[PDB]
């Protein structure tokens, strides 16, 4: 494997990120308009679907710690928790809509979120995507899901965590898929093992689909369920880390 071999995959990855950003902008516009209209039931309905595009590219948003924090911090990232005036973004709005069943006071929060998402899109368009950052960032995202979000930390009021996880896994799987042509060369066995390990995690989430094809609230996963999911998601982190080395990226 040589650096030229990685150029096309990264170019396709940037298109994928750009497309998710376009979707995030459109969906965030509809979401923030519903909040600003005071349409709680509609903003609630759009919360997790809007966030999927963000969670699919989450490591990239992670590069702009203040943007990303602005867009997606949790209450416990703040001294006054939910009543901290520095609590903006999706989860500030989540608190109003789901915990308080109210849009009051959220119009300015929605304004800031729209602006931040537009600004994130702008910054990402100008980024060069080093392949070791793409693959290694995906590995870290898997470990973060397994080891830091497994208790439902992300969506403390809506409990829409499963939608976030699905999108995280989709985004990591896209990176695996883009690099498969390089990998099946000398390591078809490994490339198929990774596909199988992702399959296992996706099938694990499918246990918690509902009758109409949505997701259960995260509280429906037992402690056993969570421990087992965390182990299987760890295998994904391993896989992505090993893939980094197999792509020549450790020099």
């Amino acid at each position: 494997v040589a650096p030229l071999d990685l150029v096309q995959p990264i170019s396709d990855y940037k298109i994928y990120v750009s497309e998710n950003l376009q979707t995030l902008v459109r969906d965030t516009r509809e979401f923030t308009n519903a909040v600003k209209a005071g349409d709680v039931a509609k903003a609630k309905k759009l919360f997790a679907s809007t966030r999927m595009s963000y969670e699919r590219i989450e490591p990239i948003a992670e590069l702009f710690s203040d943007l990303d924090a602005s867009i997606d911090s949790r209450a416990d990232d703040h001294e006054k928790a939910e009543k901290d005036p520095a609590f903006f973004g999706f989860h500030r709005i989540e608190y109003g809509l789901f915990a308080q069943n109210s849009a009051k006071g959220l119009a300015p929060v929605a304004d800031k979120l729209m602006a931040d998402v537009l600004e994130l899109q702008k910054r990402i368009r100008g980024l060069t995507f080093p392949p070791e950052k793409v693959v290694g960032g995906a590995a870290v995202l898997m470990e973060e899901v397994a080891a830091t979000k497994i208790s439902g930390e992300e969506d403390r009021y809506s409990h829409t965590d499963l939608w976030d996880f699905q999108a995280n896994f989709e985004g990591a799987k896209k990176i695996v898929d883009l690099f498969r042509p390089l990998v099946v060369k000398d390591n078809r066995a490994f490339a198929d093992k990774v596909d199988a390990n992702f399959d296992t995690v996706f099938k694990t989430l499918a246990k918690y689909r509902t009758a109409d094809g949505g997701f259960e609230l995260y509280g429906k996963l037992s402690e056993r369920d969570r421990k087992v999911l965390a182990g299987r998601v760890n295998t994904l982190a391993e896989d992505l880390s090993k893939m980094r080395g197999l792509l020549g990226l450790d020099l």
